[PDB]
DNA sequence: AGCCGAGC
DNA sequence: TGCAGCTCGGCT
DNA sequence: AGCCGAGC
DNA sequence: TGCAGCTCGGCT
């Protein structure tokens, strides 16, 4: 026994005979891992010792579909390499020979992603041969080409076994992989996050599987929900945060490569992520077709995926390009980084907490994603109205009532209810023999409705005769030909029912994470752009009362620079041939502050360094007039800022951003 | 059908199929643009399929490798061709689904190649079909714009005579090489007769005396070497990023490959320039003596020859601690950089201290020519450099491999006898020390010590068993024979029998003189003399070089410590004087403009702001005094550089060179 | 019959 | 240089 | 029976 | 995220 159609499979020698039992297959994460695996076990280990290499997440077996679990490769692998059998039991020692390996040691990172698989597999096997838990067939191998060897060496030091210790360990499994213990899951992690916020005060060789589900994999569950459920604040996942972060700081001014970008991100703001995702997530921040972004803040250089077949046929990130929008700084601006707290990853400063923008950037591009537990969707809404809005509670009135919009969508969207609204396309009669359907659904791509809407009606009983297609890249146009009498029955039974042109929008599951970090729920649209605007209402102050230090620091700084030019080009003050010390001792016997903008940033020996730093040009005469215009500009600059409202600031920000809004939409529709 | 990647006509195969033509794109991003640009109505008498790169040359290729070529078959499926079969007239066109190949690839050189190995392809096996005019080409979203003027964008190739059939096999038959070289010699004479002045149907004898020879003289400058620095256009864009960037800490490759793209104009994929990275920073025995870029992570070992590299994505790199100490950046001022589109690129050459095309062994394949260089040592090199400082003859050079064991005699012009290490243990053991160069450790057991331990359908076995104690850097066989087996074998030669000897011939090496002329070099002896003369040459050119930089900077310190010292004694005031009345009292008190900008302009109104843009600091006692040590030292910098001669410079870069070359390679043996 | 490497 | 899988929750 | 997306 | 082909010339 030995198998033959496996190439990634590096059997052992033994695995197949009667020593079968003592081999150990090695299930890695990745080829990268099998390499160092390999290259571990050297020459002894080849002989009872198999590694096979996992492409990542593998299948939950878990209530799936019978057709879905045949056609796993990677788990019909498995079950190959190691011999085992559905519906076949491994409890009386016997049938143990039909196994070609006796253990499954599973090496992944370290890290959380590496525990899901452990459990995926765990879980794999607990629910279709439990019976091979309560012996010891599942282990793992622990990590803290030349390292690898020494690992291996010392085996029994990252060799942990897993252990089965009774029901609780089969609660555990399922309370982690089953579909309906969803609402349990919430539970599970409420009590985590609540026991590990409340920690304020302070902060072997067998493992069980109730230790393992409620000590380590429930780690992931929760990175899982930090990682997938956006902020309220700016709508933005961390992985997201980081792109906008590093663009940000490298202000590129030019096009750059999806690739360039992801490998700068990763250094800028430690992403400890692989690339393909960090550029997944590029692409998406850039995508601008129908049903995408509303306010795309990166630009989409290049083929970055059209409405045809939702962004799946958009090409290789290594042939585009992408730059920050013009809209970028103007929802975020840069004086509002001085007000962020900014977070650290091994001493590096990365990221901020959360940014925060002019508007509720988590209603414009509809923030979504899926965790444990808990999932988020919401849908797009018009810039222009939640900037209405923001006007209005800004005077001290109520706010209107949005409706989901999107941005270059022909149809219509109606209120049904409380997050319950319908999406209907366009369809209108031409002849007795022709209609032309002219818009689809929100996030109802062309070729999808073509191949399960169109085709079915055009073959198989059939309805259509013909029809004709007349798209471009962001527009939808269908010719269909009809019979007058299979078309009279269309319009009495609803052409956009017939056709298939109207979609439900539900959003019953508006889950976000607040400013403090807390996972809440959200009943209203409304209730978000509450909570939104006292926070940013309140950072319009905190930026005011920052821009009053900083800008009066300024002015000290100007006022000392203007007096100590004057008094040199009258005589009043001498610095020529005079030692550094004497000359220290007599600017502060003269009243001469030390630097006020590093005395007023410390707040939050005498320094003179930015007067004396000045060029020789500074004495000169068009300098003098110069330096006493910049100094009485930015006295005048603090006086109309101290007059100023954090209202005013806002509304401020917010006619710029209108303004460039409409700009780059006109240009939009022109190119 | 069959076939995943093809989108084949809907007229094909027909009543129409003659009427049809097949598109072959260069590659799957090209397909995506060709059926986008055919729309809806050139789906019925056009296909697309895409080919993946440069196909077989079928004219001197293998029985076996024709059969097995995946890509080839395909066409031949596609439009229902037979071997053998003749198409002279209408008896057998009838059985074609397609009546015509259209050619559609890059405007670039690689995009002509592609077009005469399918030229090359249809001439060999059905040359009735070219009379017909089978062949077609497209010369070049804005697809749509070039399909609806197909007719200014297609390009029928045409048959006239004889003189087609001499010029398809001038290009692709291997008995032809000879014929290639005075085909392209007379190309680069008569292309620089040409600089003294300046600069629808297609013959295919015009397609490859016009069009195919840009490619076959652009592939011999991007695979032939330079004599000077060693390098290739490729290989001297990285350096060139590197030592423009001066990264002080780890690149990932990948990251690299793209700045490359960038800073240097790389007009290729970034597989082919991650390759070149990879091979310029491998250490192992056999890559490189002195490796300019740093193997940072896995870049491959002896044991695969470094193709158990890990992949580019995953690994890191640096310059070399000897790479500027081999390239001074002092001589950068003296080479012609090259401009791409306004932007400067890289130098037509680097000028290194030593002929580094001797030191890493430079190789590539071109067309018409090929070059082959083997390792030498550099220490020799540097004693010959001296040698030939002093006016002595160079002695012989030997190749030369870092950290190889075995021996290397010469047995005669340009043959050498590279031999490994095997000696008897005892009656029943040998063992094996050290491999040939370039003989990987697990090839030599899979293709040697396998088939002499188990024997083949052809050779008997020999030795009894083996045993492998291999590092990272160094072989260790530990064989066992029998007492009969091993008497034999030293009777017929134990290097002879294990295969621990190759011969290596240099009859080949062609290089680009300094000139840009290929040239072809007999002896190594003779490339180490041309390379002496020009690199004595610029040693003078950086003297001369450095007699006017370090005297314009003399210079400018000169009139910055005159004014200073004029300013604190009074004779000079600057306070509150008009910039014109300043600049002219300046020079009228005999101050001069900028000299080290008057200088460097001179390599190709008054500027005081050299004068004028120092602190207020340089008016202090203690800056003053610094001001005066600093023009004093800069002009015995001056005296004591004169003092040198363009041979007392190059002997000290080559005593700084070995100085960090021993710490270096003993580091190494340590780590 | 296949390596070497800069290209597709 | 391009192509294939999976998780997790809500919704259809 | 499968989309949405940040992960492997 | 990793894996497969080919050119071109000299040499084994
Ligand atoms: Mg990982
Ligand atoms: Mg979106
Ligand atoms: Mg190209
Ligand atoms: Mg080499
Ligand atoms: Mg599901
Ligand atoms: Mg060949």
């Amino acid at each position: 026994s030995k198998i033959k159609g496996i190439p990634k499979l590096d059997d052992a020698n033994d695995a197949g005979g009667k020593h079968s039992l003592e081999c150990t297959l090695i299930l890695t994460e990745g080829d990268s891992a099998k390499s160092l695996a390999v290259s571990g076990l050297g020459v002894i280990g080849r002989d009872r010792y198999g590694v096979f290499p996992l492409r990542g997440k593998i299948l939950n077996v878990r209530e799936a579909s019978h057709k879905q679990i045949m056609e796993n490769a990677e788990i019909n692998n498995i079950i190959k390499i190691v011999g085992l059998q559905y519906k076949k039991s491994y409890d009386d020692a016997e049938s143990l020979k039909t196994l070609r390996y006796g253990k499954i040691m599973i090496m992944t990172d370290q890290d959380q992603d590496g525990s899901h698989i452990k459990g995926l597999l765990i879980n794999f096997i607990h629910h279709n041969w439990p019976s091979l838990l309560k012996h010891g067939f599942l282990e793992e191998f622990i990590t803290p080409a030349k390292e690898a060897k020494e690992y291996f060496a010392d085996m029994e030091r990252h060799r942990i076994l897993f252990r089965y210790a009774g029901p609780e360990d089969d609660a555990a499994i399922t309370l982690a992989f089953s579909k309906k213990k969803i609402d349990d899951r919430k539970e599970w992690l409420t009590n985590f996050m609540e026991d590990r916020r409340q920690r304020r005060l302070h902060g072997t060789k067998h493992l069980t599987y109730n230790d393992f589900i409620n000590k380590e994999l429930i780690l992931f569950s929760n990175s899982d929900n930090e990682r997938s459920i956006p902020s309220l604040v700016d709508g933005f996942k961390p992985g997201q945060r980081k792109v906008l972060f590093t663009c940000f700081k490298r202000n590129d001014k030019r096009e750059v490569k999806v690739a360039q970008l992801a490998g700068s991100v990763a250094e800028m703001s430690a992403y400890h992520h692989g690339e393909q995702a960090l550029m997944m997530t590029i692409v998406n921040l850039a995508q601008n077709f129908v049903g995408s972004n509303n306010i795309n803040l990166l630009q989409p250089i290049g083929q970055f995926g059209t409405r045809l077949h939702g962004g799946k046929d958009a090409a290789s990130p290594r042939y585009i390009f992408t730059m920050l929008s013009t809209l970028a700084r103007l929802l975020f601006p840069a004086v509002d980084d001085n007000l962020l707290k900014f977070l650290y990853d091994d001493n590096q400063r990365v990221e901020p907490e959360w940014y925060i923008p002019i508007i509720p950037m988590v209603l414009i591009n509809g923030a979504e994603g899926i965790g444990t537990g808990w999932a988020c969707k919401l849908p797009n809404y018009d810039a222009r109205e939640i900037v209405n809005n923001v006007r209005r509670m800004l005077d001290g009135l109520d706010p209107h009532p949005m409706l989901p919009n999107y941005k270059n969508f022909k149809g219509t969207i109606q209120e049904l209810g409380q997050n319950q609204y319908a999406v209907s396309g366009e369809i209108f009669v031409v002849d007795r023999n022709t209609v032309e359907i002219t818009e689809l659904p929100v996030r109802t791509w062309t070729q999808v409705y073509k191949e399960q809407v169109l085709e079915p009606m055009l073959n198989g009983p059939a309805l259509i005769s013909d029809y004709k297609e007349y798209h471009t890249d962001t527009t939808v146009k269908f010719v269909v030909k009809m019979t007058e009498e299979k078309l009279a029955q269309a319009e009495a039974a609803g052409l956009h029912k017939v056709f298939k042109l109207q979609t439900t929008l539900t959003c019953n599951s508006m889950v976000l994470f607040d400013h403090m970090g807390c996972l809440k729920k959200y009943e209203t649209v409304q209730d978000i752009l509450k909570e939104f605007f006292d926070l940013r209402l309140s950072y319009y102050g905190l930026r005011k009362e920052w821009l009053v230090g900083m800008l009066g620091a300024e002015s000290t700084k100007l006022n000392n620079q203007a007096r100590f030019i004057l008094e040199k080009i009258q005589g009043k003050i001498t610095i020529e041939n005079r030692s550094k010390k004497d000359l220290i001792q007599m600017l502060v016997q003269r009243g001469y502050e030390s630097d006020p903008v590093k005395a007023w940033k410390e707040a939050q020996g005498p320094d003179f360094n930015y007067i004396l730093n000045m060029s020789l040009w500074s004495l000169t005469k068009e300098k003098v007039e110069e330096l006493i215009k910049q100094r009485d500009a930015k006295g005048r600059e603090v006086n109309d800022l101290k007059r100023k409202s954090p209202s005013d600031l806002w509304k401020e920000d917010l006619a710029a951003f209108v303004e460039e809004l409409d700009k780059v939409e006109s240009q939009e529709r022109e190119d």
